[PDB]
């Protein structure tokens, strides 16, 4: 009932690892003239976000095969980080409000059993009223103990936990315009994140700082959000207290930026 030839190219959006997502205007059908994106590729994709449903998560329209085709929403808003390009960095009232936003959806893709791993500032595109769209998937998971390491009893690098130090990281790019660390080379940056020690800027607030210094911490049993209370935990820190949630929920809260 749908195919291919539903869709009129109209250009690709671009080409992340996988396949390639094109910009496309809907032909036949009632939503004939509508404009959408479509992902093209040769736990997956299709299947988590069949299951999702979220204000801040890209929604699903169509699934289809010939190979794989998903029709998923147009976000006309962009990238938020080009955004922090022009900005040069946020200041605390404006990244308190987006990381608000990707704090529900994670929270609510942590409740569906689906952790993230590699939210990165390409991750976050905007709707066309400048709301948080969490939009990537493909790279996405999900005797005694007295003698055994800590990392293996709790599943280290495959929890929850590791949602929430990259919700930091990236806290961290928000506030001062760059990641927490960062080398001339992949494996002097990787050896920086394994083992430095985090620089905090002086100017941050206490409770900016607090945050930061919960998220990233490499004891992922300890890091904040790493308990039963998940999301629960970081949306209840001081640095977000004049959030309302329910009307942020309701897109009822003004972004700081409108496309
Ligand atoms: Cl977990
Ligand atoms: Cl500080
Ligand atoms: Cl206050």
């Amino acid at each position: 009932k749908i195919r291919p030839e539903c869709f009129e190219l109209l250009r690709v959006l671009g080409k992340g690892g996988y396949g390639k997502v094109f910009q496309v205007r809907k032909v036949t059908g009632a939503n004939t003239g509508k404009i959408f994106a479509m992902k093209v590729l040769k736990k997956a994709e299709r299947n988590i976000l069949e299951e999702v449903k979220h204000p801040f998560i890209v929604d699903l329209i169509y699934a289809f095969q010939t190979k794989l085709y998903l029709i998923l929403e147009y976000l006309s808003g962009g990238e938020l980080f080009m955004q922090l390009e022009r900005e040069g960095i946020f200041m605390e009232d404006t990244a308190c409000f987006y990381l608000a936003e990707i704090s529900m959806a994670l929270g609510h893709l942590h409740q569906k059993g689906i952790i993230y791993r590699d939210l990165k500032p390409e991750n976050i595109m905007l709707n066309h009223q400048g709301h948080v769209k969490l939009t990537d998937f493909g790279l996405c998971k999900e005797g005694t103990i007295e003698y055994m390491a800590p990392e293996i009893l709790m599943r280290s690098g495959h929890n929850r936990a590791v949602d929430w130090w990259s919700l930091g990281a990236l806290m961290y790019d928000m506030l001062t315009g760059a990641p927490p660390f960062t080398g001339e080379n992949r494996k002097k940056t990787i050896d920086k994140i394994l083992k430095c020690k985090l620089n905090l800027p002086p100017y941050l607030t206490q409770e900016a700082r607090d945050l930061l210094k919960k998220l990233l911490k490499r004891n992922a049993a300890s890091r904040l959000g790493a308990g039963p209370g998940d999301a629960g935990e970081v949306q209840a820190h001081p640095f977000f207290r004049h959030i309302n949630w329910e009307e942020l929920l309701a897109r009822k809260v003004e972004p700081p930026f409108k496309p």
